[PDB]
């Protein structure tokens, strides 16, 4: 009954922008931490961005700060990753993730409990 359904990926040129969407079902997004993880061949895997329900503050990986913005629309029960100034090294499969309540405001990758299906973003 808990579902995270992603959309918004694609293939674009360097310098352009994309907005990933993560439509949540089965819980109220205003009370849960949402984040984005990415993976790619020959790379590792990395936490990109996270939003915390305590103060709606955000945190970002060093390589994307100032270019990516994570946010949530409580009215639509959806989180977004706004990806501006895309770079070749941003090519990856991106996943939306939810954290368990027990770790909602605890920073790090520990505590995730649901994930989206994966969305490919490619910079040409």
């Amino acid at each position: 009954e808990v579902q995270l359904v992603e959309s918004g990926g694609g293939l674009v040129q360097p310098g352009r922008s994309l907005r990933l969407s993560c439509a949540a079902s089965g819980f109220d997004i205003a009370y849960y931490s949402i984040g984005w993880v990415r993976r790619a061949p020959g790379k590792g895997e990395e936490l990109v961005a996270r939003i915390y329900p305590s103060s709606s503050s955000t945190s970002y990986a060093d390589s994307v700060k100032g270019r990516f913005t994570i946010s949530a629309d409580t009215s639509k029960n959806t989180a977004y990753l706004q990806m501006n100034s895309l770079r070749a090294e941003d090519t990856a499969v991106y996943y939306c993730a939810r954290w368990h309540y027990d770790y909602a405001d605890w920073p790090g990758g520990y505590g995730m409990d649901y994930w989206g299906q994966g969305t490919l973003v490619t910079v040409s």
